[PDB]
């Protein structure tokens, strides 16, 4: 039911992805999909030595921001394809990137070209960025 | 290939296991399989209230050490199941054990009673007391 | 010579602190992210403000790869440190009406920002959580 | 009132610091873990000396839930912390001949320990990496 992601364990996940990215010269820049996409945007960033970074914005489908052109060349970065709601708005709008993701749950898998974590449908996930490490009581409370 | 197991990590499933061993006055006390469960062994035995902590040495098996009894009112708690020769020991000199692991590979998981997450046969797996966090290059060198 | 080590921890910790500073989020039209430095904390400050505008500027006469369109009214620009004022002086030149924010100031860079959480020494070697991982290392036997 | 938080990474820097000093391994016949606490400084001086033989010692006329056997010629014995001296004197009570070793030491404690890694002010609020996790927290907004 809960899925606990911690920034060391989403950095290794992003750090395994970008090996798979390289060679670096074959990209003119990454596309953070907002806001879940930009810690890994910035990991793969500093992995790549790319410093062309740019966002698309979607929030009934709105887009509040977008990169323009087709994505030739560029990597499209999720943390996480769900629904596939968003995955499918972005597969379309950027038929040319190659669209990766740390976690895909199955509805959003097959929308992107590699991710790295399978996580079961109905799997509650928590991102580093909606945690903190806190004192938590012993278990039995002895 | 390579399996990465972080210390956070490691207390997320430690923890994971110590909720299912609740209540911690069914328990008489903790045997950690040494050296790989002393770690899980500490986190249980804080989680569960526990100050009756032994351990047993299995180094061609040599027992350089070991707990006396048939297990009755204790956890047995190992890091890792692998090839299954400590696993079939300990199953059977503490046959009375609740006998759990946090990492179980095939040929040791049916000789525990209970594991967190099944790993694969062939994949290297390194323990956080295996690693230091160091700087790492960029991937890319770029 | 010490490194001065930041954990992923720590970054998220003065990111909060930050944040809180920058309540309520609806004065906000957006965080404009300092690539790339600024994007694991406007990571950080888009979830804990809940602002889903996020953009980005990349600087190289001031040459930029890319930048956000405006002259940064109504934004957060975020940078993760300031350190010779070089790039603080583009940020300013480009978003006069931003809110500057940054999580580490070293002096050079301290006057040209609004905001910053901790300051360290000009001469501190500093080591982001993006430029550690946890490796192999031999036993001491 | 300020918390001392040890992460794990710090716990184990400490462990590696202190299993340095303990080389060449081959002069020890085991290590004996100070239950609970030592248990996991127990693990990483285990890893780094190469050393299989580990037990325990659970404290409670001294009582105690169970000990290994001897007067500690040989052995390591560890703890996370020496604070109030209780543990210590019973542990060179029962062990006179182990080297006595801890991660850290508070001064009441300090005085019956042959070897500590980090010393602590007596009042300080610390707590361990087995003490912290990551738990979710509402965004500020
Ligand atoms: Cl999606
Ligand atoms: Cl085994
Ligand atoms: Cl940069
Ligand atoms: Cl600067
Ligand atoms: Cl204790
Ligand atoms: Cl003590």
């Amino acid at each position: 039911e809960k899925y606990v992601v911690t920034w060391d364990m989403l950095q290794i996940h992003a750090r395994k992805l970008a090996q798979r990215l390289l060679p670096a010269e074959q990209w003119k820049g990454i596309i953070a999909v907002s806001r879940g996409g930009l810690v890994p945007a910035g990991i793969l960033a500093r992995e790549l030595g790319i410093r062309y970074v740019d966002t698309v914005c979607i929030s009934d489908l709105k887009v509040l921001k977008r990169a323009e052109g087709d994505g030739e060349g560029f990597i499209v970065i999720d943390d996480l394809v769900d629904t596939g709601g968003t995955a499918t708005a972005i597969r379309e709008m950027y038929p040319k990137a190659h669209f990766v993701t740390i976690f895909a749950k199955p509805a959003g898998r097959p929308l992107v070209d590699d991710y790295v974590v399978d996580i079961p449908q109905n799997t509650w996930i928590f991102q580093p960025w909606d945690m903190a490490v806190t004192f938590v009581a012993p278990l039995s409370g002895k």
